């Protein structure tokens, strides 16, 4: 066939019952991550190509970057929270890589702030329990997939994404394939 379990997809041997219909992990310390979503624009052409009534999660998570790493975590916990990922994702991942700013807690916190969030309000986030139980929910949702490497996509808690099995000469029609790859599993 076309698509072939192997082959642009793996399944998993373990399905995971409830799972989010489409699910994307990354972490702000993953090249290929800083790639996906600054350079290939991944999650964006997912979803234009997505059908009606699939929604698209997008988690961060803590097995890169230490410390720093698990303060990531709940920070996108926080941008989920408010709604403000579209704000912050940009900053977040510069930050981390590109101008090399980012080193502790108080520096994303100036992300959020630079980006007008207000320092209150993105206080009383992270302190939140609301905010716990999203990194809760997080962890959880990796931990279901035995997740151990980013960028990582999965499809109704029973199929995983794989691009190695792609050819990356022209970046559009990597990211298209890969799209088109997601709608299909999406349709299985």
């Amino acid at each position: 066939a076309q698509y072939e379990d192997g082959k642009q997809y793996t399944t998993l041997e373990k399905p995971v019952a409830g799972a989010p219909q489409v699910l994307e992990f990354f972490s702000f310390f993953c090249p290929h991550c800083y790639q996906f979503e600054e350079v290939l624009h991944i999650s964006d052409n997912v979803k234009k190509k997505l059908p009606e009534g699939v929604k698209m999660t997008k988690y961060h998570v803590n097995f890169m970057g230490g410390d720093l790493g698990k303060d990531l975590t709940q920070a996108w916990a926080v941008a989920m929270a408010l709604g403000v990922e579209d704000k912050v994702t940009v900053p977040l991942f510069e930050g981390v890589q590109k101008t090399q700013t980012i080193r502790s807690a108080s520096d994303i916190r100036d992300v959020f702030i630079n980006a007008g969030i207000k320092g209150e309000e993105y206080d009383a986030a992270w302190n939140s329990f609301v905010v716990k139980s999203l990194v809760a929910q997080q962890e959880k949702a990796a931990a279901d997939v035995q997740l151990r490497g980013v960028p990582a996509m999965f499809v109704n808690g029973k199929y995983q994404l794989n691009p190695q099995g792609m050819d990356t000469s022209n970046m559009d029609v990597f990211v298209q394939q890969y799209a088109d790859t997601v709608k299909y599993l999406s349709e299985k």
